[PDB]
């Protein structure tokens, strides 16, 4: 028993990390077969950052000025291209390293690890979730731009995020592998309205149920709600709106604990309309979203 | 910008993990050149947990009676033998993943990364503290024996922990990697007190300038305070009594911020007397004290 926030485990992605230098910005890369994707802001200067002519910056750029290494070799860059906002650097040698991998479009409200880097060197990874607006608070300093998000099933890694920016509110934009933004966000400095957030309902219902599962158990009632009645409470806590899809998600945990879902919702109203009163849920003071249904039951059952 | 609660990559530790079988029991062990290092209750049975005579236990066993195996391949062993709660079983070839490793003994109000490990494959990684009590809270299920925590400086792998233990009150208990419990532990299946925790004062401060670096500043005060005015809130609330020694090593990020170690002091002072007031610190509604100050610099500074 015990819940964590827990990152999947990183060395698959370790091994797939290397350094990208043009001109004078250094940022990471992935190197994937014989493919090193990084985002495209590594072709520009200071100067250029306001709002960058990519097409152009990236037409002063040859094969041999993109500086590739894995830690300490020298890959042999033999095409370029820019595919949105990423680059895609074709190299002599495959990774022999390469993981059996996928590229996903997550959607919002999901989580991913993060395997935080800086000059192609892994320092630390996390687990994260994608918020309903696009946004990731994660923890990344410059240089990081280049490290990535991802989620395992069993042997296969996909490859879900690639970091780009940190806004001027300090939270954190980036793509998919493909190189689109997740969100309005474009990769330029400056101010960028990211959108209103919301809570995730369904991860929380879920951490709830992890909670009951784990031993905390003083939230639960006597009471019960329906969703509309619950949604209206949602709507008054900028929670997002809980659907059938989410109760039917949430069924492996119900069944688990024999606490049907609108009771739990029931729970999570007296929560948001009460707060904790001092007390802690799973070593928390506030109602965590960053675990999904999928990740409550993995974590739950042990996974590898 | 952004803190987050981040775990070691996990890469070089994950090179190392094995299953260990004995008779019917399975968990993991860690493979280090020659010698594979697992809990010594891998040869108990059910009937045994509640005061194994390990001594005897281990009599009746030979050297083929080890299974180990290291992902699918198996592992020939050659010796045996008991070194405090942990056996270490000679095999006839060196990991050649062996990272750079050594064997250090943490102590309480410490941090370290677990690599949560089920018949030797890895589930997750997670960051905790050793409490100033010598247990861990931990996310183990049943399996997860064997599993290790650990630090890195650089290339080199720090092992501080080894998973034994999930006592009746679901907080976890292990050992260092010569086989010593942390803590009164005893590896039987008996409630076993935990002494009085407490929390780690100096990891509170350390995350409070985490804050202030991080852009929440809403805690800092006009207040001052000394180390014998400090403690008597410590005493109150059951935070470990600040030392010299632990301003000395808040000293850096005293100087990042220009906020003297004692002025932090009045900051976490007034926190405790009066709680938080419905705001968070870091996306936290409590006190956070599982980063000790070398992790925020770390973190803040981005070593790889
Ligand atoms: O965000 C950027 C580069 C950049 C600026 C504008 C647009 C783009 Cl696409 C890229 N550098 C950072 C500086 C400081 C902390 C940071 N955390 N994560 C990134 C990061
Ligand atoms: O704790 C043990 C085995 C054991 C019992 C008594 C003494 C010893 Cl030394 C070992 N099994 C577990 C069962 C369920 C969840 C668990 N989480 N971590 C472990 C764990």
């Amino acid at each position: 028993s015990g819940f964590r926030k827990m990152a999947f485990p990183s060395g698959k992605v370790e091994g797939c990390m290397v350094q990208v230098t043009c001109g004078t910005t250094t940022l990471n890369g992935l190197w994937l077969d014989d493919v090193v994707y990084c985002p495209r802001h590594v072709i520009c200067t200071s100067e250029d950052m306001l709002n960058p002519n990519y097409e152009d910056l990236l037409i002063r750029k040859s094969n041999h000025n993109f500086l590739v290494q894995a830690g300490n070799v020298q890959l042999r860059v033999i095409g370029h291209s820019m595919q949105n906002c990423v680059l895609k650097l074709k190299v002599d040698t495959a990774n022999p390293k390469t993981p059996k991998y996928k590229f996903v479009r997550i959607q919002p409200g999901q989580t991913f690890s993060v395997l935080a880097c800086y000059n192609g060197s892994p320092s630390g990874v996390y687990q994260c979730a994608m918020r309903p607006n696009f946004t990731i608070k994660g923890s990344f300093l410059n240089g990081s731009c280049g490290s990535v998000g991802f989620n395992i099933d069993y042997d296969c890694v996909s490859f879900c995020y690639m970091h780009h920016m940190e806004l001027p509110t300090g939270v954190h934009a980036g793509t998919d592998l493909e190189g689109n933004f997740y969100g309005p966000f474009v990769d330029r400095q400056t101010a960028q309205a990211a959108g209103t957030d919301t809570t995730i309902t369904v991860n929380v219902l879920a951490w709830l149920y992890a909670a009951v599962i784990n031993g905390d158990r003083w939230f639960l009632n006597r009471f019960t709600t329906t969703l509309n009645d619950f949604n209206l409470v949602a709507m008054k806590y900028n929670y997002e709106p809980l659907t059938q899809d989410h109760v039917d998600i949430l069924g492996p945990l119900s069944a688990q604990t024999g606490i049907a879902v609108l009771d739990m919702c029931a729970s999570l109203k007296e929560l948001l309309q009460n707060g904790m009163n001092g007390r802690t849920i799973l070593g928390s003071a506030l109602l965590e979203d960053e675990f999904t249904p999928f990740d409550v039951v993995r974590q739950c059952s042990g996974v590898t």
